[PDB]
């Protein structure tokens, strides 16, 4: 529903001397008071949004300009540490007020879904939220610093930056790691990176009672922060405990709930989803996308996510299509995505030792996948947020000892028990089922391959070659997905 962030993404630059995005929306070039020596930036955002709130300026320290894509959820908290009074008019101004107090350490305090770039004097700051849910890339050269929330905008011509990965194929284009802040001196072109968050490695113990309660309270608040007062949110659900947990909380926070479920002509989860829409009495809508169409949208998913990971792509393909086929006006969409990462729910492990090993490195290897990028939905005009990856909910879920994740013969137990009084028993105890499984994405994507020659002891690697190809063409090539024929790229790869 209405009330989206002041901005979805952006392209900025800071020099001593027309961007094309996947994100759909309006563009607004911000003013440049000191012109040449100011921070130039093109903002991409909803046509019904006033970019203002995403831009803030000041003279504190120096001439300072701040651009912020996304939103912050722990506003009251952040506002409580400041000299109360001149409340900022937005998140960008909020960030600026915080930077004046804690400097770059301010980002250690922010709980949100954002990406920002700030310039003060010849100093340039680049930051992401604890999870890096709003991809942020950069080209740093002595005297020139280009920032963008999409690598495709920076894929034309920087110098190597340490503590930052290079974007596949591109050269001189880096990504700002998750939960980090790059301190950049425009003069020398030097960049220092500070991490402002890192998964916890220790585990805490708690009796079922307290554990189930803390997990519920946290989730409820994570959702409360994400739902806008007034309009009814939209929840994309499966009729999994994850998205059902979220639907339950959102329903309470908004008093009403619109839901939507995706399916293909091979399989779907409409029955599991219906069992939830009926319990909660939500306004439901089932969308079925032909497997052929599903696969035909491969280049769009890779173009929006800017990822080259085959498996993640299979997870996003169904979701991406669903966002694109969504009917009606731009919505504020909540999800239950990510819940499995801190729970190892995608591994189906009954052995605590293996469960901890698995859930752990999973937390240490999510950066760079962009699975939770907002572009997956903003390419269609929809804003998405994921409450399970809220910093507070993530911290807690991650910290729980394996015996609370795998317990009583069930996985993700703690969460299942946390929602047992708001969802039907069949739902709470429904076995884990990937979006890419309950729709036949992974299976279908293996025919189109096998149906082109590639045999067994290859298939996975082949998908990896197709996905990498789509990337080079769209992200690193300037080619719109609609110009890349999936079946063509598949053919050129069905070889070796
Ligand atoms: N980096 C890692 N190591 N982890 C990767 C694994 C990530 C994992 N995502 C894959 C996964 O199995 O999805 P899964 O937990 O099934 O699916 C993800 C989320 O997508 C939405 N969703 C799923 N199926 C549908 C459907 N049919 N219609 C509408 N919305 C739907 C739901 O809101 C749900 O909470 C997850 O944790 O969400
Ligand atoms: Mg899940
Ligand atoms: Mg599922």
């Amino acid at each position: 529903a209405p009330v989206l962030p002041a901005a979805f993404g952006f392209l900025a630059s800071a020099r001593t001397g027309g961007p094309v995005f996947a994100t759909r929306g309006s563009h607004t070039d911000i003013d440049t008071p000191q012109g040449e020596r100011s921070l130039a930036a093109t903002l991409v955002h909803a046509p019904s949004v006033a970019p203002d709130r995403a831009v803030a300026r000041s003279l504190t320290g120096a001439p300072t300009t701040a651009v912020l894509a996304g939103e912050i959820y722990n506003r009251d908290e952040l506002l409580s540490v400041l000299p109360a009074g001149p409340a900022p008019e937005g998140d960008a101004e909020l960030v600026l007020r915080l930077l004046e107090r804690y400097d770059l350490h301010a980002f250690r305090l922010v709980n949100g879904r954002f990406a920002t770039v700030v310039r003060t004097g010849d100093r340039v700051l680049l930051a992401t939220d604890h999870a890096g849910s709003v991809p942020l890339y950069t080209c740093v050269a002595p005297g020139e610093v280009r920032a963008s929330t999409e690598a495709k905008a920076l894929a034309a011509h920087g110098f190597p930056l340490a503590d930052a990965r290079r974007v596949a194929g591109l050269t001189g284009v880096y990504q700002v790691p998750a939960g980090a802040v790059m301190d950049i001196d425009l003069g020398s072109g030097t960049a220092v990176t500070h991490r402002t968050w890192t998964p916890g490695l220790s585990r805490r113990i708690l009796p079922e009672g307290e554990a189930v309660a803390a997990v519920r309270a946290a989730l409820e608040k994570a959702v409360a922060q994400r739902v806008t007062p007034g309009d009814t949110p939209l929840v994309v659900l499966s009729g999994g405990i994850d998205s059902s947990g979220v639907a339950a909380c959102a329903h309470r926070a908004a008093g009403e709930l619109d839901t939507v479920s995706m399916g293909t002509d091979t399989s779907n989860e409409f029955r599991e989803a219906r069992a939830v829409v009926d319990h909660l009495r939500t306004r439901h809508r089932e969308i079925t996308i032909p497997t052929t169409e599903l696969l035909a949208q491969l280049p769009y998913a890779v173009w929006a996510s800017e990822s080259v990971d085959p498996d993640i792509i299979e997870y996003l393909l169904p979701l991406t299509a669903l966002y694109r086929a969504l009917d009606g006006p731009e919505r504020r969409i909540l999800t239950g995505y990510g819940a499995d990462i801190p729970l190892g729910g995608m591994h189906r492990e009954d052995r605590l030792p293996a469960l901890d090993t698995v859930l752990a490195h999973d937390m240490a290897t999510f950066d760079g996948l962009n699975e939770m990028s907002p572009v997956l939905s903003t390419l269609a005009g929809h804003w998405t947020t994921h409450p399970y990856w809220d910093r507070e909910v993530l911290d807690l879920l991650v910290s729980l000892e394996a015996g609370l994740k795998r317990r009583h013969g069930r996985d993700k137990w703690v969460l299942r028990a946390a929602m047992a009084d708001a969802l039907p028993a069949e739902t709470v105890n429904r076995p884990k089922l990937g979006v890419h499984e309950g729709s036949g994405t992974t299976s279908s994507f293996s025919r189109l391959l096998l149906d082109h020659g590639v045999a067994e002891d290859r298939v996975h690697e082949a998908k990896r070659q197709v996905v990498r190809e789509l990337f080079d063409l769209t992200v690193g090539g300037g080619r719109h997905p609609s110009e890349v024929d999936t079946d063509d790229v598949v053919r050129s790869v069905a070889d070796r």
